[PDB]
This record gives C-alpha cells, structure tokens and sequence, in this order.
C-alpha cells in the first residue's frame, strides 16, 4: 500500500532546504511541522518524485533539484488584487517590494507588490525560493496510501 515510495504516491516528511553557503531556503522540520509532498503532478513537479522513488519509510536521502522540482515555477495565479486603502493602515507600499503577507493558513508567504496603482495596489504572491537550483534533505517519515 506504502511501504516503500512510488511514483504518483504522497509522503509525509520532515525536510530543510539549502543554498549552497548551506543556508535555510526553507524549513519543515525545524519549524515542529511536518508536511505532505503530493506525488503525481498533485502540487509537485515529476522531477522531485523522480529523484524520491526508491526510498522506503524511516530512511531520509538528500538531493539536488532544478528550481522546478524543487520550489516549482513561481505562480502567477495567486496574484491578487488589494487596495491601497488595505495597506495605508501599515504605510503605502513601494514598487517592486516584497513584504510578508498572510495566507489563509496562516502562513506568512513573501508577496512582491508588483507595481502601485492611485487606486489599488498589484500584489503578487510568487513561490518560495524558487527559479534557481537548492539542495534539500529530504525524510521518508510515512508513505501515503497508494490507491491507485
């Protein structure tokens, strides 16, 4: 069922991502909470799964990644919209600044105001660290049910 990981097959794991100075991209181990990779074009690219398959439960395994199978593409679809009447309260935002914003899961993301309008504000939440080439540390705590 998951005994051992697979293609197109989820993975609950405890991992940290790192530059080549070996500094923190990101972290999902450090921070206490473990996360899910969803094989099969589910929320990450092929190349990440590619370079995971192989591995069975209670083994960890380190690899590089292009940006793509790593952070992924940086995602133009969560732009959104907000006025400057939105961000007043914390002083008018700058062109092309990035300040920390909050997701519906409380996550605090980078946003990059992309531009500022008389009326409105072009915000522009683009992906963790991505678009160039990390090394990870990745575990294999617990597979996820393969049901296919």
């Amino acid at each position: 069922m998951s005994e051992s990981v697979q293609s197109n097959s989820a993975v609950l794991v405890h991992f940290t991502l790192k530059l080549d100075d070996g500094t923190t991209a990101e972290s999902t181990r450090n921070n206490g909470k473990p996360a899910l990779f969803r094989l099969g074009d589910a929320s990450l690219s092929e190349g990440l799964e590619q370079h995971l398959l192989g591995l069975k439960v209670g083994d960890k395994t380190t690899f590089s990644l292009e940006p793509d199978a790593a952070f992924g593409v940086p995602s133009p679809d969560l732009i959104q919209y907000f006025s400057r009447r939105e961000f007043m309260d914390a002083g008018e935002p700058e062109i092309g600044a990035i300040m920390l914003f909050t997701a519906m899961d409380g996550s605090e993301m980078p946003g990059v105001i992309r531009e500022i309008n008389g009326d409105s504000i072009t915000v522009d939440f683009n992906h963790p660290l991505a678009g160039q080439t990390v090394h990870f540390d990745i575990e294999v705590l617990e597979i996820d049910p393969a049901l296919e």
